[PDB]
């Protein structure tokens, strides 16, 4: 008999899903991935729940101050998000020391400003935890209680856990292919050569974006096999593919991103208020999604700010992964223009051009130059000059992306790592403490 507790409130919106409140316990009847079948102990109702809204009773996940599967760089992002404060903290899974835990605390340095600091939490036998050998605790819960009153060596005494908002509800179960009838397409957001993008609603309670495909050269079955495969390549930095309407014209359904494209966003008023570190943070999120593509041995083919989407919390996600592989020379590598050699390394070239888009708040690449003019300039070894608000070191990344030989271009794994810690010396990623 397996009992889970509700981490968040959930209101049912489908046929068989259960509503519940935070703290509700439930008996697990089935584990089916995204949705579990359960019995509420509160309502005695049987039905489906999102499994990301529950954790085993008394597991660490149930604690306000604990964040499962969260990286150094995400801890920092979350802790730097609106809603938090000096001393805001989390205990999380250690990223570099598998099986152990780390503390992340919101701090403030005069010389640099709001920062997040990291402390290794240490474990062995005894089942105990210490950050510094003298100060020892039986449970993680005792550790947090300590560094809540007074900062015994810590940069900052702990105040309140980091802020969590509720996770995205998973798409309805068994609803990869849906009837068109399930959709209300409410606002045309854009339209072009291959179809349209619309703001829609799926069965009344879910806002989605819908891409409608003009019937083209491509087959129907040939288009769905790619979507089918693309849907399995889920990542936090790729827009979520939810569903498809298989009858012509093909509708593609993704999560809705509140801020539209990175390009429009950068050019908006709020866009122009983003300081360089944030612009750098955006690049790092994009590099992360591309690291993932890279590691799975895939290729985007059409990387640029028009194909990056911004959520309302300002999370960047790569869009149109898969599409340019079924179906703009200024973002394309010379080998790809000249011979059609598209590779992860030609995506790397595109990433450098996008990095320039971000630093220039959406200015077109090679301003005042035509496509032909660009082709020849690059052949003569020209590169865009460093803009004003661009640190030399950020510009060197761009230059490395634009090496004429594709083999000499960095990997996205290395770009991400450079972008992630652009203001942090390796030695300084984790605080010391006697
Ligand atoms: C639902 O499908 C998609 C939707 C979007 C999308 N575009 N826009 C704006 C962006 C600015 C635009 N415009 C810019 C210019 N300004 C001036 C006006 C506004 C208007 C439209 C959005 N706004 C909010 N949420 C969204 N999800 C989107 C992008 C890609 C896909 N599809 C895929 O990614 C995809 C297709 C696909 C096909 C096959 C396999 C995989 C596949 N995938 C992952
Ligand atoms: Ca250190």
């Amino acid at each position: 008999r397996i009992i889970v507790v509700a981490l968040y409130d959930y209101e049912a919106i489908h046929h068989e899903d259960l509503s519940f409140q935070k703290g509700d316990q439930m008996v697990v009847l089935e584990e089916s991935g995204e949705w579990w079948k359960a019995r509420s102990l509160a309502t005695r109702k049987e039905g489906y729940i999102p499994s990301n809204y529950v954790a085993r009773v008394d597991s660490l996940e149930t604690e306000e101050w604990f964040f499962k599967g969260i990286s150094r760089k995400d801890a920092e992002r979350q802790l730097l998000a609106p809603g938090n404060m000096l001393g805001s903290f989390m205990i999380r899974d250690s990223e570099t020391t598998k099986g152990s835990y780390s503390l992340s605390v919101r701090d403030y340095d005069p010389r640099q400003g709001d920062t997040v600091k990291h402390y290794k939490i240490r474990t062995l036998d005894n089942g105990g935890f210490y950050i510094s050998p003298r100060s020892t605790f039986s449970t993680l819960q005792e550790l947090v209680d300590h560094y809540k009153k007074g900062n015994d060596g810590l940069c900052q005494k702990l105040s309140v856990p980091c802020m969590s908002s509720k996770p995205q509800k998973p798409w309805e179960k068994d609803a990869w292919e849906i009837p068109r009838e399930s959709l209300k397409l409410e606002k045309k957001l854009g339209a072009g050569q291959f179809g349209e993008v619309w703001m829609a609603t799926y069965n009344k309670h879910t806002k989605v974006a819908v891409k409608t495909m003009k019937p083209g050269s491509m087959s129907v079955e040939a288009f769905l096999a790619e979507a089918n495969v693309m849907k399995t390549l889920q990542h936090d930095k790729l827009v979520k593919l939810h569903a498809v309407v298989t009858k012509e014209p093909i509708y593609i359904i993704t999560e809705f991103m509140a801020k539209g494209s990175l390009l429009d966003f950068l050019k908006s008023d709020e866009g122009s208020k983003q300081p360089l570190p944030k612009l750098i943070d955006f690049s790092a999120q994009i590099a992360e999604g591309m690291a993932f593509i890279e590691q799975r041995n895939y290729i985007h083919r059409d990387l640029r700010a028009a194909n990056i989407l911004v959520s309302a919390s300002l999370v960047c996600k790569i869009a149109d992964f898969g599409l340019a592989r079924v179906i703009p020379i200024k973002w394309t590598a010379p080998e790809a223009i000249n011979f059609g050699s598209f590779t992860i390394k030609s995506d790397v070239w595109s990433f450098g051009i996008l990095l320039m888009e971000i630093v220039t708040y959406g200015r077109i690449p090679y301003p005042g130059m035509s496509n032909p003019e660009v082709i020849r300039a690059l052949e003569r070894g020209y590169r865009m000059p460093r803009p004003e608000n661009c640190p030399e070191e950020l510009y060197n990344i761009m230059m490395r992306c634009w090496k004429n030989r594709p083999e000499e271009r960095p990997t996205f794994e290395y770009i991400q790592s450079v972008l992630d810690d652009f203001y942090t010396a390796t030695e300084s990623q984790y605080e010391e403490i006697p």
